[PDB]
């Protein structure tokens, strides 16, 4: 996979944000993870939702460098959102959330699963430490 620079425009929630990519603003959704809902009335404001939003926000707003890394399959979902692994100063936001118990590994659609094993390994650690979502 190849990392590419992006510029933070606006953090939305734990797993969705707006970035300036290749000159154009675009919304991104983190690959292989799911942070709790804070919008959509059908899901409601789920537990740890606000926590996940704050974690992501802090991490991306304080970063000197943000990079996007598309996987090997489709790069956007049905809603026109870019699907990527996002790095804040070299640290993957996707993994950071999972390791903290702020997100679950989900939506594993191949072949967009290059980092699946890595994220699962972190999820198991968060689980055995009964962190947040796993408490
Ligand atoms: C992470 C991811 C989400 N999605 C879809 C699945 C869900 O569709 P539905 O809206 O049909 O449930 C939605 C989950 O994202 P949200 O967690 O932002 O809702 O976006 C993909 O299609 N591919 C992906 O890789
Ligand atoms: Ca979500």
């Amino acid at each position: 996979l190849h990392k590419e620079p992006a510029t933070l425009i606006k953090a939305i929630d734990g797993d969705t944000c707006k970035l300036m990519y290749k000159g154009q603003p675009m919304t991104f959704r983190l690959l292989l993870v799911d942070t709790p809902e804070t919008k959509h009335p059908k899901k409601g404001v789920e537990k740890y939702g606000p926590e996940a939003s704050a974690f992501t926000k802090k991490m991306v707003e304080n970063a000197k460098k943000i990079e996007v890394e598309f996987d090997k399959g489709q790069r956007t979902d049905k809603y026109g959102r870019g699907l990527a692994y996002i790095y804040a100063d070299g640290k993957m936001v996707n993994e950071a959330l999972v390791r903290q118990g702020l997100a679950k590994v989900a939506y594993v659609y191949k072949p967009n699963n290059t980092h699946e094993q890595h994220l699962r390994k972190s999820e198991a650690q968060a689980k055995k430490e009964k962190l947040n979502i796993w408490s």
